[PDB]
């Protein structure tokens, strides 16, 4: 069902929530060959959420779900604020500028805080 489908989706969420977690603490401890490697994974465990909500959200439109819908389309807006605040952060550290990668991964934590909020509303709501 679309209820199983999201919880996918939620799990692919936090697994990146976890590299995430990880690869803060190897940017901090200096160890960038480590830390590109994260960002790849970071970023296909991305694509695949995004895949995962976009086939969710018109899966509640087909369904005529127009709470999910609702609480759907604000929170892939959200998303979007994500990649591209995620796109900043690994510009900066292609170019070697620590401020902004710690500025940047600071402003996804606070992305993914709200996201998550929104994202506990769509659970009930579908
Ligand atoms: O492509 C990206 C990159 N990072 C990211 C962080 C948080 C969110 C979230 F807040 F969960 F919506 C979404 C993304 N998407």
């Amino acid at each position: 069902s679309v209820k199983s489908e999201y919880a996918e989706a939620a799990a692919v969420g936090q697994e990146a929530v976890a590299v995430f977690n990880t690869m803060k603490a190897a940017f901090q401890n200096g160890d960038k060959e480590a830390v590109a490697q994260y960002l790849a994974r970071l970023a296909s465990l991305y694509t695949r959420h995004e895949e995962l909500l976009n086939r969710i959200l018109e899966k509640a439109r087909r369904e005529g779900n127009k709470e999910a819908v609702t609480l759907m389309n604000e929170f892939t807006a959200t998303f979007q604020t994500g990649k591209s605040i995620f796109n900043a952060m690994v510009a900066a550290f292609k170019n070697g500028d620590d401020d902004s990668f710690e500025s940047y991964l600071q402003a996804l934590e606070k992305v993914t805080a709200k996201g998550e909020t929104l994202a506990d509303q769509i659970a009930k709501a579908l």
